[PDB]
C-alpha cells in the first residue's frame, strides 16, 4: 500500500457535547440536550460535511423526546479539521414529543436524502418504561399509531434547510411490522447510479436518476435490524450487519437484480451486538474497504478501524485501535459510529462516547467525538 508512505495524521475532538460539558451544545432557541447518540456523517458534493445525531432531551434512553439534530462545516473546504470549522447545533426535525432518530443519509448530486425512524412518544421498544413526567410507555406494536415509521427529509441547499419529513412507512416498510429501523449511519450511491439505504431486514433502493428518484424495497432474508451497506471492489453489494446476539458481525453479498446470499457470521469481525460502519474508500489499485466497530464480543470500548483489500471484502487487517489517540474530557469512547471520506482524502468518523455516571441507567451523559485520520495512521498502527 503506497498510503503507508505518507506521514500519519490524526485529529480528534468532541463535536456533540452533552449537558454536563462546558460548551454543551444547544439549539439557538435555548433548547438543550442531556445526551447525543446515534451519529451519521456524509460529505456532500461541495465538500461540506454534515454531521447528524439524535438529541436526547431528558436522558440517554432510546425513547421519549428525541430530536434529530445536526452540524455542518462552516465552509465547503475546511474538511472539519478543527472545532472552529463547525457551525453551531441545528435541528432537522423535533416536532411533537415523539422519537425522531436513526439518521441515515445518502448524497445524490445536489440532494441529500435523510432517512429517519419515528415512533410516538408514549411507546418504547420494550414498553413498560417510565417517562420523566411519570407516565409509563406502551410497547411498540403493529398499529399505525404504535408502530415504528419511516420518514424521508431532503435538502437541496447543502444541508442548510430540510423538507418537511415525508412518511414513507406504507410504501417502504412491510405491512404488519411493529419495530423497524433504518441504518443508522449512511446509504450509498452505486457506480451504476442507484441509491441503496440499509434498513432492518431489507435494502431501500432509489432507482431512476438524480431529480427523479423512485423508492422500493429489496428484502433480505435474515438481515439484521441495524445494517451497513457497501459496494465492494468487484461491484457487488456487501451487507455488514449487527448480530442479534453478541459475538460476530453477520455478512451477506449480492446485487440489486438477483438478491443476496444468506447471512453468516464473520469470525474475523467480533462484535458485542452494536452498530458498526463501513466505507468504500477507493476503487483503483489497491482497492480498499474501511470498517469500524468495537472489535470485541462483550465491550463497546474496543473501537477498531480496519482495511480490507479483497474484491468481496472477505478479510480485514488488524487495523488500529482508536484508543491509540484518545480524547480527554468527553467520557469513555466507544459505541455507534459513522464514517465518510473527506474532500482532503481523510477518513472522517463520528464515534459515541459515554461518561458512565449513572452506569447503564438513563442519567449517564452521552457525547459524540469527531475524528479525522489518513490511511497511514491506520497502516502504521502497533499490531498492523
Amino acid at each position: 500500500d503506497p498510503a503507508k508512505d505518507a506521514t500519519p495524521y490524526h485529529v480528534e475532538f468532541p463535536l456533540f457535547r452533552s449537558a454536563n460539558m462546558a460548551s454543551a451544545d444547544k439549539l439557538s432557541t435555548g433548547v438543550g440536550f442531556h445526551s447525543f447518540r446515534i451519529p451519521a456523517v456524509v460529505r456532500t458534493t461541495t465538500g461540506r460535511i454534515l454531521a447528524f445525531a439524535e438529541g436526547r432531551r431528558h436522558d440517554n434512553r432510546d425513547f421519549g423526546d428525541i430530536n434529530l439534530v445536526y452540524k455542518r462545516t462552516k465552509t465547503t473546504s475546511d474538511n472539519g479539521a478543527t472545532l472552529s470549522d463547525w457551525e453551531s447545533l441545528r435541528e432537522v426535525v423535533g416536532s411533537g414529543d415523539g422519537t425522531w432518530g436513526n439518521p441515515t443519509p445518502v448524497v445524490d448530486n445536489g440532494t441529500i436524502y435523510l432517512f429517519l425512524s419515528w415512533n410516538n412518544g408514549s411507546y418504547s421498544q420494550k414498553g413498560g418504561d417510565e417517562l420523566p413526567d411519570g407516565t409509563i410507555t406502551k410497547k411498540i406494536d403493529t398499529t399505525w399509531y404504535g408502530r415504528r415509521h419511516l420518514y424521508l427529509t431532503t435538502s437541496t441547499d447543502d444541508g442548510n434547510t430540510w423538507s418537511k419529513p415525508q412518511d414513507l412507512t406504507k410504501e417502504l416498510t412491510p405491512d404488519g411490522w411493529s419495530w423497524d429501523a433504518v441504518g443508522p449511519g449512511n446509504g450509498i450511491k452505486l457506480s451504476s447510479g442507484e441509491l441503496v439505504v440499509p434498513a432492518m431486514g431489507r435494502n431501500i433502493v432509489g432507482r431512476g436518476t438524480p431529480g427523479q428518484r423512485t423508492w422500493s424495497v429489496q428484502r433480505l432474508n435474515g438481515a439484521g435490524a441495524e445494517g451497513t451497506v457497501c459496494e465492494t471492489p468487484d461491484g457487488k453489494l456487501y451487507r455488514n450487519d449487527r448480530p442479534s446476539k453478541a459475538g460476530y458481525r453477520i455478512v451477506a453479498r449480492g446485487t440489486l437484480s438477483d438478491g443476496f446470499s444468506d447471512f453468516a457470521s464473520d469470525s474475523g469481525l467480533p462484535d458485542p451486538a452494536c452498530q458498526g460502519s463501513v466505507l468504500k474508500y477507493n476503487t483503483d489499485a489497491p482497492p480498499r474497504t474501511i470498517f469500524l466497530n468495537s472489535a470485541s464480543s462483550d465491550s463497546r470500548r474496543q473501537m477498531r478501524v480496519r482495511i480490507s483489500y479483497d474484491a468481496d471484502a472477505a478479510k480485514y487487517d488488524y487495523g488500529r485501535k482508536l484508543a491509540d489517540a484518545p480524547v480527554s474530557g468527553a467520557g469513555y469512547e466507544g459505541g455507534y459510529s459513522s464514517m465518510t471520506k473527506t474532500a482532503d482524502y481523510k477518513i472522517g468518523a463520528l464515534v459515541e462516547s459515554d461518561f458512565f455516571n449513572d452506569g447503564t441507567g438513563g442519567g449517564s451523559y452521552r457525547s459524540i467525538i469527531w475524528r479525522r485520520f489518513n490511511l497511514s495512521w491506520i497502516l502504521n498502527g502497533p499490531n498492523n
